[PDB]
């Protein structure tokens, strides 16, 4: 037999799949953010990369219908900017944020079960004490 | 400041996006592979995966127009054993076959510009002499 794996290539692709998402490129869905007085703002991504990294959009997604191109969704209480990051650690794997957003950040993290980034947030709160 | 990055996010999302795959969910894509007089297969994928590792896909796929669901591609000159081998390539980011078979695989990478796999099939077949 032969197999082969190179290992930085899941990273090379997430890349790619970040470029498209920027480039509003083959995206089927889109977030509508609305935030308490904050203004709108929208989201358009890819189904099949959100619910890889969000089981909450997972099960949002896969309905068992057959969808005919772009869904618009409205999403109610959690700020714009907090969800662009949560979107951008599914596709590219890293999160940035001030000390003073941390706890929002948590807050759609724990929402959306972004496990891997509740934890972190977790893990900063803590020992700021 | 804050910064945080899961090294192995990317791994796991690939994971689940091969799980999706698998399951047939949330596919816009179906490969109809018609190779010579090898029976005819089908293979269901996502757009944005398949154009994240292979140039000819993302050509392929981002035409400027808002697709409606499903797309049928009509796929030519290639076993669909092989176009199986490099679809599990662009979601697992590994591809295994017999040592027969890696002449072949490397066709199809040639074919569809997996530069990652056509090194591999190119450097195994070297060390064969």
């Amino acid at each position: 037999t032969f197999s082969y794996t190179l290992e930085d290539h899941t990273k090379q692709a997430a890349g790619i799949m970040n470029e498209l998402r920027l480039s509003q490129q083959l995206c089927d869905v889109t977030l509508q953010v609305k935030y308490q007085d904050a203004p709108a703002a929208q989201f358009m991504a890819h189904k099949v990369v959100l619910a890889s990294s969000s089981p909450v959009f997972k099960a949002m997604f896969t309905n068992g219908l057959r969808e005919q191109g772009m869904e618009v969704v409205s999403i109610e209480g959690i700020h714009p900017k907090v969800m662009e990051r949560l979107i951008e650690f599914a596709y590219t794997a890293s999160i940035s944020m001030g000390e003073k957003c941390v706890l929002h950040v948590m807050n759609g993290a724990v929402m959306y079960q972004i496990d891997s980034v509740v934890r972190a947030c977790a893990d900063f709160l803590v020992q700021q004490l």
